[PDB]
C-alpha cells in the first residue's frame, strides 16, 4: 500500500533485525533504499512467532542492537532472558524512532529477480505485479520458515478448536477447563506447553522424537545492574564482538574427559543452577569429541530421572543416540516439572506412531486421545527454505536453487559467483545461528552497506565473487566442520549424503572473533576475492 | 520408433525385471497392454548400470525368474554371484523368447499423467508428445536412479578422460599406464575399483564416508548342483517364498549380546569364510539393538585392520559412529586386500575435502593429485526420484509429488488414495529394496495383474485405496520400524524429522513371508480396503 520506487540503489528483502538496520544504515549512508516484507509490520520471527512462552535463548543485554547510543540508554529489559512480546516492542521502537516504515512496503512478497548485465541491476518482481529497479540486492530473509511439509492426516477434520505455535491468534487463548493436546516436542513445543499447563484441565504432549534442553533460571533484571551496564555498553558490547559466540560465555579450559566424575558434578551442576546456554563450554571438547559430549549427555540425563517422579516417564523423556547441543541449545521452564503435575500425560509417538487425527482428537495405534484443543507446535524449514521460494536467476539465467542443490556455495556466506550484486545476511556459510545473532547481523550489515558505499565512492557498479574463492571457502567451511560434531546432524545438510557428490556444510562453526577478522582483512584488502567493474 | 497405442487396458512404464514380467503376465491374462521405456532396449538397472565388476549382491539360483519353466531348465548360470553382462544377457533371453518388445516404445519417456473420472482411464503424456488412453497404470519404474545434484566444481574442466560409473562406455576402457583417481566409495566404487587397480599405473580412491562390505568368495557354480538344483527348482522357490528376505538365508536363533567373546569370533569368521551376506542374519538382535549390532561391526572392523598392512591406512578404511547392515549389504572382492598394493592410495577427503576438480586432476585442502583419467562412481537419489519425475495428478489434480512430501503414504505400498486406478511395484511401503528384488517384484506383478484381471471379470472399472486404510497402513509400517535400527539411517525418510509434521518411513521391514501373507488375506476377502467400482 506504500508504493515500491520503479528505481533504487539497493532493495532489501524483509524486515526483521536485519533488514531494519541494512535500511538504517543505508539511509545514513546516504543511499537510496527500500524494504519488501510480506508481513503487515516490522520484527520478522519476532512478529509472525507469537505464542506463548516464545522468548529468546541469549541474554537481553546481549540480544539488541548496539549501533545507536540513545537505542542503547533509552531502552529498560525487564528480564534476563527477553520475552516475544517485548522483543516485539524494541522493534517497533526502533523502527518508531528512527522512521523506517516510511521505507518499507508490506503485505507484499518478493517472487522473482533477474540479473541485467547491460546495466548492471536486478529486477525484481512481487506478488501484486510490482517491477523494481535495484542496482543492489539485499536479502535479509531470515533463517526460519513454516516447514513446506503435508499436516499429519486428517488435520482438516478436527472438530475442537485448532491452533498453530507458527500462526498464533492475535487475542489470548483461554485453555480453562479443556482437554489439550500438543504435537511436537522441539522448541516451540518445549516452550508453549508449561504456559498450556497452568490452564488445561488435561494436557497431553505428542512426543516423538525428545530433545534436550537445560533450565532458564528467569529472572527479572536488577535495576541496579541495568543501570551501571548502561555507563560502558560499548566497552561491553565491544568485549561481546571479541569472543566466539558473541556474548559474554566463559570459555571452559578442560576437557570433560580428564576430570574425575565428581569434579564433573561440581561443575555441571553449577551450571545447571546458574541456567541458561553457557554449559555449552563449560569444556573445550564438548563439541569436538564422541567422548566428552556423551559425557556431559549423560550428566544432562540424569537431571531428567531427577527431576522427574515416574521412573517410567522420566526414560521416555531421555534423549538417546545423538550428541548435545550440535543445534542451538533450547531453554525450558518448568519444562521437566510440568510432567509432574496430575493432569499432564506424556504421549509416547515412537512406540505408538500417530495413526490420524480424528475430529475428536489423536488417534494412535494404541488409542484415541479426546480433545477440545489441539496444538501443532511446529519446528522449521531448511534455513535455505525461504531463499528457495524466490525465482532468483544470475548469469546465463542460472537459478540459485540448483546452483545450491547440494548445499549453499558461498564466498563468506555474503555472496555468491555468478550471482552479481546479491548479498545475504547471516544466511549459510557465516556464523549465523550458531551465535548471538544481533552481533552476527549487525557484523554483516554494517559490511555489505561498507562494501556498496565504496562501489559509489569509486564509481563501480557490479560486484561478483570470485568462482576459484568461492569454492576455497565452501571446502574451508568443510574442513572446519568435519572436525567436530556437528556433521553428526543430518540437518546443516540440505539432501542426502551421495558417493561421488559434493556436500556443503550450511554454517561457519570457526567462531564469530575469526570469521569478524576474515572479514575485515578481505574489506581492508580492497575486497580480495570479489570482482569489482 | 514403434508407435504406443492410442488406448490400451494397462500401460506399464518401465521395461526391467518389473516391468517385462508386468508385460508378460498381462498378455497372458488376456488384457491389452503396452510399455513404455526411456532406454534404448529392455534391462531397467542392468542395462543403465554397466561400469565393470557391476554385480549382484544375491546368488543366482535365488535372483531369477521362476514364472516361466521352460526359463528356469533352459538358462545356466555360471557363477554364485551374477555379473551384471550375464543378468543383463538373462533378461534380453526372456525378452526375445516371449516376443515382448513387440509390446514396448523405447526411447520414450513418461512425463505426465491424470486421470479422468468421466471415463474412469488415465491419459498419459510423454516427451515425444505421445497421448496414451490406458484404464490402468503400472509404474514398474524401479528403485534406483540417478542423484539429482550439481557436480563437484570444476568437473568440467578436467582434462583427461572423465567417465561415470552411471553411464559407462560400450566399448571396454583401457587403464593401462594411467594414473586414475576415483571419488565415491559407496556400491559403485567398492565394485569398481579392484577392477581399475588391476590395470592403472596409480589409482587413488577419494573416500568420504567409510561403508561396510564383506567378501563375496565369489566362485563358479558347480554344473552338478545347478543340475540337481533344476530336478526340484519349483520346490526350492516355494521355500524362499517363506522366508523373512526371499532367500535359503539360515536365521539365527541367538541373542549376539548372550555368547562369549569365544563363540561370537568363531561363528563370525566361518561367516567371513563362506561369504556373502547371510551374515546379516547370523544373530536375531542385529537389526534390533543397538549394542549387538555394535558387537558385530566391531568384528568387522576388526577384519578390515587384519587385512590392511598399514594400520594408518586400515583406520581410515573403519566405519564409525553408524549402524551395520541398515541398507543392503555391499559384497567385495578383493577391495580391502587392494590397498596393500603399492600403486593404490587412499585420499581420505573427510580430513581434506575436495576444493575443485581442476584440468590437472582433483584438488584438496592438502595437495593437487594430477590425473589421467577420472571416474565418478556415483550413489543413487531417493527410492522415489524417478516417480517424482513425471507430473502424476490424481482426483482435484492434487500431485503425487505433493501428498507424498513427507514420505510415501501407501495401502499395501501397492496404491495411494486419490490415484485410482495406479499401481506401484516394488516400491516404498512394501518389501521391496530390503529382500530378494525377483521374490519381491514376481508377488508384486502377480497381485496387481490378478487384482486388474478380476475387475474385468466382475465389470468394475475403477479400484482406490480407502483413505482409512491408507493411514492403518502408513502408521502399521512407522510402528515396525520403530522397533529395528532402521530408522538410525536418515536416508530411509524423505526430508529431516520436523516437530509437528508426520514422518513416513519408506519400506516395510516385517519380513517377506509376512507381508504376501497379508496381501493374501486382502485379495481372498474381495480387496478388503480397496473401493471397487
Ligand atoms: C523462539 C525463538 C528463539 C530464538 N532464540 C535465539 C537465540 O537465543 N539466539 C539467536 O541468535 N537467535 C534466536 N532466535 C532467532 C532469530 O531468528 C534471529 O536471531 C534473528 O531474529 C533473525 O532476524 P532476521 O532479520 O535475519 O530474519 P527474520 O526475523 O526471519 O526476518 C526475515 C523476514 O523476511 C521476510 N521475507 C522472507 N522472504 C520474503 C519474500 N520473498 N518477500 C518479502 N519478505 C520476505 C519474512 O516475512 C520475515 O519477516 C530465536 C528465534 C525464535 C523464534
Ligand atoms: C550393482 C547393483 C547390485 C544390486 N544387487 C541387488 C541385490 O543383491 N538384491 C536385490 O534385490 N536387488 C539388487 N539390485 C537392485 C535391482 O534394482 C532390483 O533388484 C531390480 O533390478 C529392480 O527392477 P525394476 O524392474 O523394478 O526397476 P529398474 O531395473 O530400475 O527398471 C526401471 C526402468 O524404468 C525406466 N523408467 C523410469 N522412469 C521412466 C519414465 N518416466 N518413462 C519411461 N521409463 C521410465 C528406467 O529407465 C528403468 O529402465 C542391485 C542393483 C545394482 C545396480
Amino acid at each position: 500500500r506504500r508504493q515500491p520506487p520503479e528505481e533504487v540503489d539497493v532493495l532489501v528483502v524483509g524486515a526483521g533485525f536485519s533488514g531494519l538496520y541494512a535500511l538504517y544504515r543505508l539511509r545514513e549512508l546516504g543511499r537510496s533504499v527500500h524494504v519488501i516484507e510480506t508481513a503487515g509490520d516490522v520484527g520478522g520471527v519476532w512478529y509472525w512467532n507469537r505464542y506463548p512462552g516464545a522468548r529468546c535463548d541469549i541474554e537481553s543485554i546481549e540480544y539488541c542492537y548496539s549501533f545507536s547510543e540513545e537505542v542503547l540508554q533509552e531502552w529498560n529489559w525487564t528480564e534476563r532472558y527477553a520475552s516475544q512480546p517485548e522483543i516485539l516492542r524494541y522493534i517497533n521502537f526502533v523502527a518508531d524512532k528512527f522512521d523506517l516504515r516510511s521505507g518499507i512496503t508490506f503485505h507484499t512478497t518478493v517472487t522473482a529477480a533477474a540479473f541485467d548485465e547491460a546495466t548492471n541491476t536486478w529486477t525484481v518482481d512481487t506478488n501484486h505485479g510490482d517491477r523494481i529497479r535495484a542496482r543492489y540486492l539485499i536479502m535479509a530473509s531470515g533463517q526460519l520458515s513454516v516447514p513446506q511439509l503435508p499436516n499429519f492426516p486428517g488435520l482438516k477434520d478436527f472438530a475442537g478448536n485448532l491452533y498453530h505455535t507458527g500462526n498464533w491468534p492475535h487475542e489470548p487463548v483461554d485453555f480453562s477447563g479443556q482437554r489439550v493436546g500438543v504435537i511436537g516436542t522441539g522448541s516451540s513445543g518445549i516452550q508453549v506447553s508449561p504456559q498450556i499447563a497452568k490452564q488445561a484441565a488435561e494436557l497431553f504432549v505428542f512426543q516423538r522424537t525428545p530433545h534436550f534442553a537445560v533450565p532458564a533460571r528467569n529472572a527479572p533484571l536488577d535495576p541496579e545492574f541495568l543501570a551501571d551496564l548502561k555507563k560502558r555498553y560499548a566497552e561491553f558490547r565491544e568485549e561481546s564482538r571479541n569472543t566466539p559466540g558473541g556474548t559474554h560465555r566463559y570459555q571452559g579450559p578442560k576437557s570433560a574427559l580428564e576430570v574425575s566424575d565428581e569434579e564433573l558434578v561440581e561443575t555441571l551442576e553449577r551450571y545447571w543452577q546458574e541456567g541458561g546456554p553457557d554449559i555449552l563450554a563449560a569444556y573445550r571438547d564438548i563439541l569436538r569429541d564422541r567422548d566428552a559430549n556423551e559425557r556431559v549427555a549423560e550428566f544432562i540425563r540424569n537431571k531428567i530421572r531427577n527431576t522427574v517422579r515416574d521412573p517410567e516417564v522420566a526414560e521416555r523423556l531421555v534423549p538417546k543416540g545423538y550428541p548435545f547441543g550440535t543445534k542451538r541449545l533450547i531453554l525450558e521452564i518448568d519444562y521437566y516439572e510440568m510432567f509432574n503435575r496430575d493432569n499432564v500425560h506424556l504421549v509416547d509417538t515412537l512406540s505408538a506412531p500417530i495413526e490420524t487425527i480424528t475430529p475428536r482428537g489423536v488417534r494412535t495405534s494404541e488409542r484415541e486421545y479426546e480433545l477440545d484443543s489441539l496444538v501443532l507446535a511446529t519446528g522449521f524449514d531448511a534455513l535455505t527454505g525461504a531463499l528457495f521460494k524466490i525465482d532468483i536467476r544470475g548469469v546465463g539465467n542460472v537459478a540459485l536453487k540448483e546452483k545450491w542443490a547440494a548445499g549453499p556455495r558461498t564466498y563468506l556466506g555474503l555472496s555468491t559467483a555468478g550471482f552479481p550484486n546479491l548479498f545475504f545476511i547471516a544466511g549459510p556459510g557465516s556464523p549465523s545461528a550458531l551465535s548471538n545473532g544481533l552481533v552476527s547481523i549487525e557484523q554483516h550489515v554494517e559490511w555489505v552497506t561498507d562494501h556498496i558505499a565504496y562501489m559509489f565512492k569509486n564509481g563501480l557498479t557490479r560486484s561478483e565473487a570470485v568462482l576459484e574463492k568461492e569454492d576455497e571457502w565452501v571446502e574451508h567451511v568443510n574442513e572446519i566442520a568435519d572436525e567436530t560434531l556437528y556433521p553428526m546432524t543430518a540437518s546443516w545438510y540440505t539432501g542426502a549424503n551421495v558417493p561421488g557428490k559434493p556436500r556443503v556444510f550450511m554454517l561457519y562453526v570457526g567462531g564469530f572473533h575469526r570469521y569478524r577478522q576474515i572479514c575485515d582483512e578481505v574489506a581492508a584488502k580492497g575486497y580480495e576475492g570479489f570482482v569489482l567493474t
